[PDB]
């Protein structure tokens, strides 16, 4: 299961996860512990899976948006840093983090997608979205192209699609009413409509992923992309001159990306769950281990409020807040992930061509109205975590049974014994 | 829209599909686009929900039952004669609950396929080809490599000592009896594990890598349909086609699948669909036309078997089949083939323990009646989809009542005006 006196952490396969394990030496050159740091596909849906029984990381590395479920299920341990801890990092990461009142998380860094244009292809990015088909068809006339993003994921397509005023779970009070689900209405259609309309007039492709865009881009090949911080890190090598600026507005109003805190989890099934503590506080949330991340692939504005005002002179940093800001930060209630399936499905069929748009998204939207899919989820997990856990048990009457097999056995011995010393002892007194 | 559309996966011969499309234009002129989309299976419901999709759907039968639950799928209306044409047990396989809810084209099973230059004889059981794989090693070759990444090729193993997916008895399928956490169903998957972590495959290989190392002649075996024949046969490797290795003495146990095409529910050109399945694929031309691009296995089409049977590698796959089961059509089966992937790849890749990912995968599936919440999702989605069409005529209609009453309008107000012209044209 999970070995005890080692660390292991799953964070995802674009973040900085060789600067991570830099962090790890340090931790096994300086208290021994070995330190694991892996990349698995699908990192946030395997978690579950695995920690059901037992299994899988100390620490998981997800965006804050996925630990309202992870905590529903029963799979999150509890964080529990000094509030000398806590005033170095921003309030409002650590706002990000809190789930019903307690804290279930570390924040690391914030994220948010921004603009990302080759300073040598265009001189100026557009500063709408309706200008991006008239640029890509001169583009085009030079062998290259305007635009190529993630179309697979629909974090890098809501930005668009909320513009107009598409919307999740309807936040007011400060609170999300789950039933008030807005991705079916005027400005979520307009948005998709105008992404699979940049499809269907040939500006961008369907098939489209995250590695076909990065390498397009980076090549010269595109003259814009979407994307997050962690991107930053390859297009330095490239020798593109490239710019991190703000998204386009959509009918005049500005794109609006969902916000992440790529945050820290301790798997409640962990042992190590003061080693893990200390790593994350002692260790990663310093000047050196957010540095040996973040120069391996970029944080974003870290929260750790002492590195940050270092990396907020950054201008990818200032365009990266200054998009968060235009958006809005995700929730993290246990309905995101049935939100976002919901809305993967709608992008990829009408981008697809073989749904249409007002389809898809009406689809969609009642989908995303049926989030009591997450309490049938929840206790799916509970179910494997409480029939894992008799298991444990019965082993472990197997084992008390053979030592209870074996004290018979000696107390057998010891009968006899007894016997041996009555009969010496009858001897004795008739010498006496 | 007055064409045919059609999906099916893209290991099938689509491109010989795609001829049968040609002389099926020739003969009426109605356009055929032979589409194979990644992850059809499970698009196809999702869109279908909303009236879309393709045409005409092809997949193994064992999906068509949620599909049909669904309400998604057209009944099909073969007549008496063309139903003598196929064998009776493939119309078997695309029933559900009583109605025939596509057409058998053709019967699917895994072989084994091996390397008649790197091994004399197959092995007799699955426990030889560790040893095997060493000696192989020494020479810079492999024992076997085949997709790991879906349950559907690791479930012969897994069936071998005993795993099952649904008790079948009686004649019905009890679908809280489930068999992936038993003895036999753990003593497979754990046979596998220890190839991976004895180094004799990798959890990592998927489709694509054992098919390339087979047929550049690297692995001395692979583990197939018969789609996959004519890849090999174009690589000039010398390879049998045989009966899979027993594992602890019993045969391994692949779930047999009958290719169907079924017709989309929400299909305007339900009659042109009928008549392209039933008079120019089901058909000794249409058939072999797909069958020359990838092979079939064993066609439904008793008048083109009768030739196929000729092929050993169409016997070996039926003997094979033999020893498995027919899979299920029945719902829960997406849920079931779902809880064993999950079981298989985290086991393989060492996160879990056999034990561990099959009681996880055995309560999963014995949840099977997710795929009851799963219809009434999709049949809601078909409602209110359906009641926005009706709203859109709805809004149609008012208007041309708005014309019509403007246009009684005139006619009272000519009325008025002849009366006028008329009592003046009487004193005149
Ligand atoms: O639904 C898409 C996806 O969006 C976010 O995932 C991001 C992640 O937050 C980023 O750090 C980066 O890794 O890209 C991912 C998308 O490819 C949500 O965090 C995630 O839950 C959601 O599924
Ligand atoms: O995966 C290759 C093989 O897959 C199919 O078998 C499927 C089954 O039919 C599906 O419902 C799926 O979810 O489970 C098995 C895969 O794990 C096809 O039957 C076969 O033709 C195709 O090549």
């Amino acid at each position: 299961k999970i070995e005890e006196g080692k660390l292991v952490i799953w964070i995802n396969g674009d973040k900085g996860y060789n600067g991570l394990a830099e962090v790890g030496k340090k931790f096994e050159k300086d208290t021994g512990i070995k330190v694991t740091v892996e990349h698995p596909d699908k990192l946030e849906e395997k978690f579950p899976q695995v920690a059901a029984t037992g299994d899988g990381p100390d620490i998981i590395f997800w965006a804050h948006d996925r630990f309202g479920g992870y905590a529903q299920s029963g799979l999150l341990a509890e964080i529990t840093p000094a509030a000398a801890f806590q005033d170095k990092l921003y309030p409002f990461t650590w706002d990000a983090v809190r789930y019903n009142g307690k804290l279930i998380a570390y924040p690391i860094a914030v994220e948010a997608l921004s603009l990302i244009y080759n300073k040598d292809l265009l001189p100026n990015p557009p500063k709408t979205w309706e200008e991006i088909p008239a640029l890509d068809k001169e583009l085009k006339a030079k062998g290259k192209s305007a635009l190529m993003f993630n179309l697979q994921e629909p974090y890098f397509t809501w930005p668009l699609i909320a513009a107009d005023g598409g919307y999740a779970f309807k936040y007011e009070n400060g609170k999300y009413d789950i039933k008030d689900v807005g991705v079916d209405n005027a400005g979520a259609k307009a948005g998709l409509t105008f992404l699979v309309d940049l499809i269907k007039n040939k500006h961008m492709n369907a098939d489209t992923d995250y590695s076909i865009a990065e390498a397009a881009f980076n090549k010269g090949e595109t003259a814009m992309t979407i994307n997050g911080p962690w991107a930053w890190s390859n297009i330095d090598t490239s020798a593109v001159n490239y710019g991190v600026t703000v998204l386009p507005t959509f009918k005049g109003q500005p794109s609006k990306p969902f916000v992440g805190v790529l945050s820290a989890g301790i798997n409640a099934a962990s042992p190590n769950k003061e080693l893990a503590k200390e790593f994350l506080e002692n260790y990663l949330l310093t000047d050196e281990g957010l540095e040996a991340v973040n120069k391996d692939k970029p944080l974003g504005a870290v929260a750790l409020k002492s590195y940050e005002e270092e990396l907020a002179k950054d201008p990818r940093i200032a365009a990266t807040m200054e998009n968060a800001q235009k958006g809005e930060i995700m929730p993290n209630i246990p309905q995101m992930s049935a939100f976002w399936y919901a809305v993967r499905t709608a992008v990829i069929n009408a981008a697809s061509g073989r749904q249409t748009v007002d389809a898809a998204l009406a689809a969609a939207q009642t989908n995303a109205a049926a989030g009591s899919q997450t309490l049938v989820n929840s206790l799916e997990f509970l179910n494997i975590q409480k029939n894992s856990t008799l298991s444990e048990i019965r082993d472990i009457e197997v084992e008390v049974e053979n030592l209870r097999q074996k004290k018979e056995k000696l107390l057998g011995k010891i009968a006899n014994i007894e016997q041996n010393q009555l009969l010496l002892e009858d001897n004795l007194k008739q010498i006496d």
